DNA sequence: CCGACCGCGCATCAGC
DNA sequence: GCTGATGCGC
DNA sequence: GTCGG
């Protein structure tokens, strides 16, 4: 909230380029500019001041000078008044509708939540589920509920096999008072990078959580990534709990630390961390960190014993999850 | 004054 | 079936 | 849109 006006302004322009113009690199440019302004420890006074930061160029500095002088931005006033632009934006908020499908619907005259429910035969399984819980998925999750959900997941995993290990990540791990959804990192001695000694390791766990009626729906599912829906049990004659998005990612036991770093985030922290890695000569994904060659290829993975080891390779002071909250 | 931009899981489509 | 691309998501 | 090749 230090420079809250500017970073809100740029986040709004970022969404317009992603969802309407389908310019993903203009989207990423606006998120970078808003995120560096957010870490800047002063109240900004001019476009020429902001231009000194990396990722603010001539055009964004001219927009900050308009906003500080007038309290508004004209380009965002036209965007906000364009019906077609604003319909396309709203549609992408449904799980499973992106910019491509949102523009095709709007070109076909489908432009409200009522229009969607009337045209359910134009939607795939994913989009239909995202429409079903649309209001529920717009809601935050209090840390007190995340606590109960974690107790249920850890207890049932232990009943399947006591050698599984499950860890709640995402914004919860970063200490947030509320989260957007629940993210679970899972490992088992039988799935390593070297060998898969047992079948259906992820399937076995989804199944047990379905049979005690914790998981309620599947958006997508493979051998390592599950994307779906879940719900806490309610008491007699109390309002049910909102349904919630859940993601479970099975990672090889020996690559747990790269995996838990990716899964803890945030998204723009990850993006900035991997960009810095590149200018230091490495590449980071959720499995490994590797160095790059003169060709550009990645070499063999480097040993890792902790989250801190990865910050060390790229020469970063360690950051506890609560300070990765960009 | 043009050409790249973090990295990948799952579902589906074109050309073969 | 496969590549390689599009689309949507973490 | 920005930065760097
Ligand atoms: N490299 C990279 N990592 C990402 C990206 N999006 C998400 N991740 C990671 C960081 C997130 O904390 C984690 C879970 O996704 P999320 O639930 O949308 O984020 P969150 O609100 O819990 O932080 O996935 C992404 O776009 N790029
Ligand atoms: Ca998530
Ligand atoms: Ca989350
Ligand atoms: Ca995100
Ligand atoms: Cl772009
Ligand atoms: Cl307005
Ligand atoms: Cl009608
Ligand atoms: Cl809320
Ligand atoms: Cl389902
Ligand atoms: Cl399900
Ligand atoms: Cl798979
Ligand atoms: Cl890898
Ligand atoms: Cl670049
Ligand atoms: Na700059
Ligand atoms: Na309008
Ligand atoms: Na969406
Ligand atoms: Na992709």
């Amino acid at each position: 909230t230090l420079n809250g006006g500017i970073t809100d302004m740029l986040t709004e322009l970022a969404n317009f380029e992603k969802n309407v113009s389908q310019a993903i690199h203009k989207y990423n440019a606006y998120r970078k500019a808003a995120s560096v302004i957010a870490k800047y420890p002063h109240k900004i006074k001019s476009g020429a001041e902001a231009k000194k930061l990396p990722g603010v160029g001539t055009k964004i500095a001219e927009k900050i000078d308009e906003f500080l002088a007038t309290g508004k931005l004209r380009k965002l006033e036209k965007i906000r008044q364009d019906d077609t632009s604003s319909s396309i934006n709203f549609l992408t908020r449904v799980s499973g509708i992106g910019p491509s499908a949102a523009r095709k619907f709007v070109d076909e005259g489908i432009k409200t939540l009522e229009d969607l429910r009337k045209n359910e035969d134009k939607l795939n399984h994913h989009q239909r589920i995202g429409l079903k819980y649309f209001g529920d998925f717009e809601k935050r999750i209090p840390r007190e509920e995340m606590l109960q959900m974690q107790d249920i997941v850890l207890n049932e995993v232990k009943k399947v096999d006591s050698e599984y290990i499950a860890t709640v990540c995402g914004s919860f791990r970063r200490g947030a008072e509320s989260s957007g959804d629940m993210d679970v990192l899972l490992t088992h001695p039988s799935f390593t990078s070297e060998s898969t000694k047992q079948p259906k390791l992820l399937h076995q766990v989804v199944e047990q959580l379905q049979k005690v009626h914790f998981i309620t729906d599947t958006l997508s599912k493979g051998e390592t990534k599950f994307m779906g829906v879940c719900q806490l049990p309610s008491k007699n004659d109390e309002k049910e709990y909102p349904h919630r998005r859940i993601d479970i990612r099975l990672i090889p036991k020996d690559q747990y630390y790269c995996g838990v770093l990716y899964f803890t985030g945030s998204d723009i922290f990850n993006k900035n961390m991997r960009a810095h890695a590149l200018e230091k000569g490495f590449t980071i994904n959720e499995y490994t960190i590797r160095p790059l060659g003169v060709t550009g290829v990645a070499g063999e993975p480097l040993p890792v014993d902790s989250e801190k080891d990865i910050f060390d390779y790229i020469q970063w002071k360690y950051r506890e999850p609560k300070d990765r909250s960009e």
